[PDB]
Formats: structure tokens, C-alpha cells, sequence
């Protein structure tokens, strides 16, 4: 399938983020849209039964906060864990890519 246009809003929370597929088009679709039950899975992350727990303290697979903000990952990358690798030791990239505010995720 085809990546959607840029400027997509992730707005399940009071701290929404703009996701641009163009900034991520060197990654395989399934790197984020991981298959579920052996079928292609393009459903929104916080779909009921999926990543639908919004408690930030929740560490279960259902935590919406975890799958985005976890600094470490193994099987599927988080937003954070990949960006921490890309920013690395770099000062400005850490700011743009990994910061909690004044970043490109959370301006
Ligand atoms: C981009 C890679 C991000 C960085 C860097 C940080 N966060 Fe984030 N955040 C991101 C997304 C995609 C979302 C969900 C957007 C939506 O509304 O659908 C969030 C949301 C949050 C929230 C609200 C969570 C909730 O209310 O359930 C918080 C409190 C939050 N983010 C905090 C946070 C902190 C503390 C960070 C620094 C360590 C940080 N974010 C970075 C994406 C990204
Ligand atoms: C990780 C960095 C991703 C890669 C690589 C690709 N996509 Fe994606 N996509 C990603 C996120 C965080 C979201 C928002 C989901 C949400 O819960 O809001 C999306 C969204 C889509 C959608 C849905 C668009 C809509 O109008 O709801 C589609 C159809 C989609 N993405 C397709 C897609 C394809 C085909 C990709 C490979 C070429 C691809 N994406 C890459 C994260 C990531
Ligand atoms: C419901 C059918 C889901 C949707 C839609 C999305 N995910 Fe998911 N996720 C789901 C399951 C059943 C699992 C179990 C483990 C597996 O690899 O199948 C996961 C796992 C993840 C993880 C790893 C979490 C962990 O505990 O280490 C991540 C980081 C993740 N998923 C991300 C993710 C994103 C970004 C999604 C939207 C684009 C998304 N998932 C959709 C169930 C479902
Ligand atoms: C690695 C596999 C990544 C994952 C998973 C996510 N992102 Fe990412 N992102 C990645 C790189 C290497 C870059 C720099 C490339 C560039 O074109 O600048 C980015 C960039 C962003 C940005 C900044 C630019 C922009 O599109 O506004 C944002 C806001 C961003 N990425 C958000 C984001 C979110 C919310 C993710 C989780 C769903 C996520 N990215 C995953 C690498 C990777
Ligand atoms: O944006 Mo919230 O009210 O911490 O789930």
C-alpha cells in the first residue's frame, strides 16, 4: 500500500504530534505497521484492543505511551527509541528529535 500524505495528526492526547510519512519513507511499512495475527495491519495505533491504555505508568503491550516513548525496544521500534539512535550524541538532533518540548514531536 501507499504512504499517506504529510501533515497527519496523532491526536489521542492533549499533546498531539504531526506525523509525516516523508520523513520516514526509508523505513519499511511494517517497521511501524507491524503485522497482527498474520495479516497486514494499517489500523490506528490506539484502536480498541490495541494500544488503547493511556495511563503513562502502564508498561503493558497495550500502553499507548510505551509504544511511543519507550527509550528501549526489541521487536518493534518506538518513536523515541529510533530517534534516540538517529540523534545519537548530537546536541541539536537530540533537541529536534528526542526532546520533550521544543522538539519537532512536541513543539
Ligand atoms: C517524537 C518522537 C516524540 C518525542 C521526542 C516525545 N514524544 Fe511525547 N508524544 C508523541 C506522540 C506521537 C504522542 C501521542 C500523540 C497523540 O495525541 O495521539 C505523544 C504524547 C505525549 C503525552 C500525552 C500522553 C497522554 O496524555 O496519554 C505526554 C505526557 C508526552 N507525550 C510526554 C513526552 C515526554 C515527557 C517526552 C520526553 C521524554 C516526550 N513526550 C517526547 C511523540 C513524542
Ligand atoms: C514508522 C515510522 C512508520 C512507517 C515506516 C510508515 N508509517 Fe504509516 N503511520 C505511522 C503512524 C505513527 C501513523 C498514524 C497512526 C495513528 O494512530 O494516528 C500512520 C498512519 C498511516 C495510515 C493511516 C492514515 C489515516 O488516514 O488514518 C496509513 C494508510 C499508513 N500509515 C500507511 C503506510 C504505508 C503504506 C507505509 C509504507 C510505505 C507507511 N505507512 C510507513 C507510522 C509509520
Ligand atoms: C491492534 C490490532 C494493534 C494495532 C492497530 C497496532 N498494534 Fe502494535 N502491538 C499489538 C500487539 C498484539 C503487539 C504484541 C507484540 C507484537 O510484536 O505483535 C504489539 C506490539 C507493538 C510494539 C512493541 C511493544 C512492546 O511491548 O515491546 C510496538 C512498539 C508497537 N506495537 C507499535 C505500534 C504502532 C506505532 C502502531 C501504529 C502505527 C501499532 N503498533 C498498531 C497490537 C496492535
Ligand atoms: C526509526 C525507525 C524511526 C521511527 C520508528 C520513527 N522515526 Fe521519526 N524520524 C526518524 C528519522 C531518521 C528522522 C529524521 C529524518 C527527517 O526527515 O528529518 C525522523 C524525523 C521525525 C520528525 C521530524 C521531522 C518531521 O517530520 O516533522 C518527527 C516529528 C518524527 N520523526 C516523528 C515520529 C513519530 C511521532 C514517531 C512514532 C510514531 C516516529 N517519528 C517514528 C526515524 C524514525
Ligand atoms: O492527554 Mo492526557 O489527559 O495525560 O491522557
Amino acid at each position: 500500500a501507499e504512504a499517506p500524505a504529510d501533515g497527519l495528526k496523532m491526536e489521542n492526547t492533549k499533546m498531539p504530534v504531526i506525523f509525516n510519512h516523508s520523513s520516514h519513507s526509508s523505513y519499511q511499512c511494517a517497521d511501524c505497521h507491524h503485522p497482527v495475527d498474520g495479516k497486514e495491519n494499517l489500523a490506528k495505533c490506539a484502536t480498541a484492543g490495541c494500544h488503547d491504555v493511556f495511563d503513562k505508568k502502564d508498561k503493558s503491550v497495550h500502553s499507548y505511551y510505551k509504544i511511543i516513548h519507550d527509550r528501549k525496544a526489541t521487536t518493534v521500534a518506538t518513536c523515541m527509541s529510533c530517534h534516540l539512535e538517529a540523534a545519537g550524541s548530537d546536541k541539536d538532533l537530540k533537541k529536534e528529535l528526542t526532546g520533550c518540548k521544543k522538539s519537532k514531536c512536541h513543539p
